[PDB]
């Protein structure tokens, strides 16, 4: 490990020149990490033949790219031969085109000649017009190498949790003279569902039909009472063509209950929806490739459909009038499931007898129940609604997943609608300073979509990559990889994971070939920030995470995560020190990424509600309850980059969500071509957006917090965690706290190790290590 291969590898794979029911392939990879392979090319034996484009991305420490033959059949699994070249060949710029050799493990040659042929070229990331330049231009074209193309002509409407009352945003000016104004997503929801009169498309990795959409008492709706179930049944009953796609986990119920069981009502809404107008359909999902043949079997009843999207026809934009429909889609974190509701005061006591009394969610407690009290685990999390030609890319995508997973071929035939539904069109001119040009992502695979292109040369060009089995669409991650390569200024995270880029893992008690957690946004994180150290601008990255992840978190699969989470940030925080310690800067590498988690804490008031019950004695439960405090759970998956591009959806920054062949998921990137940072600082709705989270979770707006690439915005936000932290952990109690952001309770190191907080090797009220535990029973597939 020597050179550092940071930017895209163009490399076409070629032959075997010579050697001596197969199903043969090629796999490229740079030292030890897998970066791509050919796909199995079957019957044909001697000079084999593949020719296929792959578009590599980089952020790789290597010595030798390396080719390895093998052949996969399942009389036996085998190994044919292993090609080098340095990658000093490479480094330059260069375009090499070499018939390079087929050798073999004491590294001399195999059968008598030949030889793999092989091109390659690798261009650094400065190369592309765009690192650290933003967006730049409105004529911005767009991620390339994915399935969908950018949208213009677009309508996003950014959703900060699943509800937000009256007199809650405070005044953010925005850039056309207008203060920035807040979006409500299930009473938007509600109204697109309530409203649609063709077709109503819904995918969820939980649907629960007894959730109601609306319960903001001084917000009331007409029919807001109804519940999610019912108002489906009613509209299919009208003639709605109302199809769901819910996942289907193959556990069978549980009959019994030990009570922060979450669960997925799949059997219980497939149920629920049996001799109704609605057509639900339980959607499994079988993973491309799960290792061993001993690996698959124990893992392939754990990956999901994870996708929550709702796409409805709706009324042309409209002064009056008249007769048209058009197509509006939701995507982001937010399942129309239980535990979701919420507002930014995200209350751990003072909902339960209100919109939370019979929707208590807490899976953290052993046996949590409203009739036993608080806390309950609040729900932060960020949702969208995309409207213009981006709507029928999400209802395009419900189709191919209804071809190949769903039921009877009932889809909403659009041609038929031609004079009633548009076809995909603006809602606004391009000359609107509102507008909003936007792309659709996705991870998903060959065995879940139908209809994805099947020549090689058609996959590159959108980006896909051959799996064991199917076509891989990763989009998701690779637009998350240009968003952070273009990024200039800032970068602000909220994530229910962080981890990943484990070929740069320290082999600290693991083998880290073993983990692969390949996707690379950890690393683009820190490689982003060690190139702003060493020319001289400024930068900073902010993330935040849940303080743990869903579940009792002393439990193997907890702890496993909090592991490979600590190891992930080790690696970035060593670069950013090394990077530092290179410029002879002796700082706080915390000024330059800086990670966060969420809680509250309440003061018992009077008349708050009482429960009949009480935990257990000795519990974290019964702790909890009486320390006030619990963490504000964070579901977001969403990245801000420079107050001028956002992605919202699904994805999770961890291998499951950016793999491509593992759970499913979308997302969709964005930004208004008139808002733009290229010259003034962006001033437009993503920049409200961000603002808006930040005076929830900070309680105050600050004019530092204007330029988050400023020393003195990172400074003053650490200090606020910092304080909401001792006020957090503190064991006496004199106020709410005052906002909910604190610094993720861990130390670095002066040389990048993470450290226990002295005191807090467990999380408070737990007796659960903060830093995690690596699991001997788990494989990394399952927790990555
Ligand atoms: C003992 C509990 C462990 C706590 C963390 C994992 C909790 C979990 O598996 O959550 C369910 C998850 C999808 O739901 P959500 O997590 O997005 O609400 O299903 C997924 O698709 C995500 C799985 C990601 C990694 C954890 C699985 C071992
Ligand atoms: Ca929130």
């Amino acid at each position: 490990a020597q050179h550092l291969l940071h930017g895209t590898l163009h490399a076409t794979i070629y032959e075997v020149d010579a050697l001596h029911e197969t199903q043969l392939y090629a796999t490229i990879d740079l030292q030890k990490a897998r970066v791509g392979r050919t796909r199995k090319i079957k019957n044909e034996p001697k000079n084999p033949k593949w020719y296929e484009s792959f578009h590599i991305y980089c952020a790789h420490l290597a010595s030798d790219i390396i080719f390895t033959v093998k052949d996969d059949n399942p009389i036996g699994a085998t190994l044919i031969g292993r090609a080098y070249i340095p990658v000093d060949q490479v480094i330059n710029g260069e375009e090499v085109d070499q018939w390079v050799e087929i050798l073999d493990n004491d590294r001399n040659p195999i059968q008598g000649g030949s030889k793999i042929h092989v091109k390659l070229q690798y261009f650094h990331v400065e190369e592309d017009r765009n690192w650290n330049m933003g967006i730049k231009s409105a004529k911005f074209p767009g991620v390339p190498y994915t399935f969908f193309s950018q949208r213009q002509g677009c309508k996003v409407s950014l959703y900060q949790d699943a509800h937000i009352p009256d007199n809650f945003v405070p005044r953010i000016p925005l850039a056309g003279g207008k203060n920035y104004e807040p979006q409500r997503c299930w009473e938007d929801i509600f109204d697109a569902i309530s409203n649609a009169k063709h077709l109503i498309y819904i995918t969820g990795w939980s649907v629960y039909a007894e959730i109601a959409l609306v319960r903001d008492s001084r917000r009331p709706k007409p029919g807001g009472d109804v519940t999610i179930g019912e108002l489906l049944k009613k509209k299919a009953s009208e003639g709605v063509r109302v199809l769901l796609l819910v996942w289907d986990d193959r556990t069978s119920v549980d009959v019994l209950k030990k009570d922060g069981l979450m669960a997925t009502h799949d059997e219980e809404t497939e149920n629920f929806f049996r001799g109704s107008d609605v057509h639900c359909i339980l959607c499994p999902r079988n993973p491309d490739d799960g290792g061993s043949i001993v690996q698959s079997l124990q893992i392939s009843t754990m990956f999901t459909h994870h996708q929550k999207i709702v796409v409805v026809d709706s009324e042309m934009p409209s002064r009056g009038g008249s007769e048209m429909r058009r197509i509006v889609s939701f995507v982001g974190g937010i399942d129309l499931c239980d535990g979701r509701y919420d507002t930014p005061f995200h209350s751990l006591f003072r909902t339960l007898d209100t919109v939370h009394h019979d929707d208590f969610h807490q899976p953290n407690f052993t046996g949590a129940a409203i009739t036993k009290g608080g806390p309950r685990e609040p729900w932060h999390d960020i949702h969208s609604r995309l409207e213009g030609p981006i709507a029928w890319d999400v209802m395009y995508n419900f189709e191919q997943r209804w071809s190949k997973q769903g039921g009877k071929d009932i889809l909403v035939k659009l041609r038929d609608l031609s004079d009633i539904i548009i076809t995909p069109s603006p809602v606004m001119f391009q000359e609107d300073h509102d507008v909003w040009n936007v792309q659709l992502f996705r991870s998903i695979d060959g065995g879940a979509a139908a209809g994805f292109p099947e020549s090689p040369e058609a996959a590159a060009e959108a980006g896909l990559v051959s799996g064991k089995d199917n076509i891989i669409d990763r989009s998701i991650q690779d637009a998350y990889i240009h968003a952070i390569r273009r990024a200039k200024d800032f970068i602000y995270v909220e994530n229910q994971y962080f981890l990943g880029s484990s070929f740069a893992w320290a082999a600290d008690g693991i083998t880290p070939e073993d983990i692969n957690a390949l996707h690379l946004i950890p690393k683009e994180l820190s490689l982003k920030i060690v190139s702003k150290i060493e020319k001289g601008e400024k930068f900073r990255v902010y993330v935040v995470v849940p303080m743990w992840p869903e579940g009792l978190p002393e439990s193997g699969s907890v702890q496993a995560i909090l592991d490979w989470q600590r190891r992930t940030m080790e690696m970035m925080y060593k670069d950013v020190i090394q990077a530092l310690r290179a410029q002879g800067l002796e700082e706080d590498p915390r000024n330059y990424l800086t990670f966060f988690c969420l809680g509250n804490r309440e003061v018992k008031k009077d008349g708050e509600y009482e429960p009949a019950e009480k935990p257990d004695p000795d519990t974290d439960y019964m702790r909890a309850q009486e320390a006030r405090r619990f963490m504000i759970y964070v579901h977001t998956k969403m990245m801000i980059v420079d107050d001028e591009y956002i992605i919202i959806g699904s994805a999770n920054i961890n291998q499951r969500s950016m793999d491509g062949a593992r759970d499913s998921e979308i997302a969709m990137g964005g930004y208004q071509p008139h808002h733009l940072s290229h010259r003034q600082p962006a001033r437009g709705q993503i920049h409200g957006f961000r603002m808006s989270l930040w005076y929830e979770h900070l309680g105050m707006l600050d004019e530092t917090f204007l330029d988050p690439s400023s020393l003195e915005c990172i400074e003053k936000v650490n200090r606020i965690s910092d304080k909401y932290w001792d006020f957090y952990s503190s064991e006496s109690l004199e106020h709410d706290l005052p906002g909910h952001l604190l610094r993720y309770p861990i130390g670095v190191a002066s040389e990048g190790d993470i450290t226990e907080l002295p005191g807090f090797e467990f999380f408070p009220d737990t007796k659960a290590r903060i830093l995690g535990t690596k699991s001997d029973y788990l494989p990394p597939i399952l927790t990555t």
